[PDB]
């Protein structure tokens, strides 16, 4: 989107989970944008009561100017649960409700009614148990957006890793890396660093696939046959790319500090460092969608729902990042 | 070895490299053990001159009591270079000398003449160019020790990762993990944590091979078919093992803090986090050898030889770890 307004939509997600707690907790401070929470209002107020935190919900008025959200409030875009919610207890009765809040939030983000979509956790199993096709937010938003390719990034305030491949068995990773696949992934990554993170000339640092980036062909051939040629084609199109580098070189701070994003070839090459340094404030950012979407990188934490022990760090950081992307855009 | 004396052998390694600088720099403080440096004495004194640091070499007297090394000195076990050494310039003429210092140091560590072997960097190419079979210190010491299996560990003062597999292309990793291979690797790892690190009941935490440790068979089958059964056999023999866990769970500090060592299944699953947090003070420790051996985790840094800019952190930490292993043993 070339223009962004001053309203963000938040879906708390699974009502039995901690998303509601976390939304209510986020709401105890002032924000520079309007926080439009798509959720059941009774739930939020009752969860706020269970946690002993105050909360006033303001009706969402689409035709009004955004009002920067004030401490002790949220702006509600009300959607009703079908059944009573009991914290910690999944109930198939409320899955239509969860997915409805996603649909609404996604439709808004698409049109630009909402400047960014920030998501709390949902539970795939209970959604499926209600007969609704669902894997994650990513596929639901991609399909509803008619978005043909997305790229996963995990990011903290200080470090961004994107993945060339995601939830594949290790056996399948080398075959899944092609020149075509890397072309698509890096184009999206470079495009969003510019358009979403507002970095005019992103420096993207790339991991080899093999240990020591293949050590001259002595420890694998994928760097020579596939990665290097793909990067060179992209550099011809103007994308600033350094690598491929050994992962255990690149992930030293002395080099990391130079990267705007790192592209890991596979899940466990990239995520461990981020989680190590993340202090539980890591944020999932879905690239390639036609709008800004950030997310918590934890689950529903059902056992912690309504306890006051759920950590708000991921959600606060997700919302913080969203807001910078709205602006640095 | 059931008993350790108060003498450590240091091989500075490649004379044209930074190993000599680093040895001379280590020597500017007091140590609780005797530091027997197997190297050319003219080289060390000349490198000390180039770096403007003082240095007195004490002749090594095997039949005397160890004397705790004093600041401004080393104990020399002299071995002559064949040709003049020029910092930064590899010379095939001196490779026989490098390998001779390794042989001597290794023979001593074997017999218990030396309580631990700590190695500076060597350069494989120049050793090979002189017609001498060489890959690394590890294979040279393993073969000379008649040691049938070694396990690589990278460790800092705060975190230890061992690897189930090392310098293999990613394609080869899943096939290289067997019940047999994991049995051998974990036996060695557990044995050395007890005998070398002095941890009576090591808690070893194990990564799955696949992302999310295979997610119940939905993201790979190796955890179910191979890893889990291997760990259960080992737990029957009394080895305390937690996992397999997702790498991007396990490498969070909140869980790491509980592990005495982490076993990563492959190189890039384990090393990046260690290097990230290592601040360049990471130490390679070779497990399974019949003596304690620690090492720098950097190369010869030829361009930095005699500049005073080479970082001593890895070497200081390597020597520090060696000394604790001598004692905690
Ligand atoms: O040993 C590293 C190995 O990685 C490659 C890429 O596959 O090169 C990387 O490392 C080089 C420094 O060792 C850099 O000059 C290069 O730009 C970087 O891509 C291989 O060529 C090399 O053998
Ligand atoms: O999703 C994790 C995945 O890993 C396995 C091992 O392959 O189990 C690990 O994680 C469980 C918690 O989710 C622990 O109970 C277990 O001890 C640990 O090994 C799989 O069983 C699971 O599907
Ligand atoms: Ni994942
Ligand atoms: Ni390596």
């Amino acid at each position: 989107m070339h223009n962004h307004n001053n309203r963000l939509v938040i879906t708390p997600g699974e009502p039995a989970g901690v998303g509601p707690d976390l939304a209510i907790t986020l709401a105890q401070q002032d924000w520079p944008v309007e926080l439009v929470v798509c959720a059941d209002p009774a739930l939020l107020l009752a969860r706020a009561s269970q946690l002993n935190l105050p909360l006033q919900l303001r009706e969402y008025q689409a035709d009004q100017p955004a009002i920067a959200q004030q401490a002790g409030s949220l702006t509600i875009l009300p959607v009703k649960t079908a059944v009573n919610v009991v914290p910690g207890k999944l109930d198939v009765g409320n899955s239509h409700y969860v997915v409805e809040t996603l649909a609404k939030a996604c439709d808004g983000a698409i049109s630009g009614e909402f400047a960014a979509l920030v998501t709390g956790p949902v539970q795939k199993s209970i959604i499926n148990d209600a007969g609704i096709p669902f894997i994650g937010h990513t596929e639901f938003f991609a399909d509803r957006s008619h978005c043909q390719r997305v790229v996963m990034m995990l990011a903290t305030e200080e470090l961004r890793v994107a993945l060339a491949t995601t939830h594949l068995p290790l056996l399948a990773v080398p075959g899944a890396i092609t020149q075509a696949s890397l072309h698509e992934v890096i184009t999206i990554l470079d495009n969003d660093l510019k358009t979403k993170f507002g970095i005019t000339q992103p420096q993207i640092y790339v991991c080899g696939l093999n240990p020591h980036a293949g050590e001259g062909g002595h420890m694998g051939h994928e760097e020579i046959d596939t990665i290097i040629p793909a990067l060179n084609t992209l550099r011809q199109q103007g994308i600033n790319l350094i690598g491929p580098l050994p992962a255990d070189t690149l992930f030293q701070p002395k080099y990391l500090q130079h990267a705007d994003a790192v592209l890991a070839m596979y899940h466990d090459q990239g995520l461990p460092v981020l989680k190590y340094q993340g202090f539980g404030r890591a944020v999932n950012i879905t690239l390639g969608l036609p709008f800004i979407r950030t997310s918590v990188d934890h689950g529903t934490a059902l056992e912690l729902a309504a306890t006051g022990t759920a950590d708000v760090g991921s959600f606060i950081t997700a919302l913080n990042l969203a807001i910078k992307m709205i602006n640095n855009s």
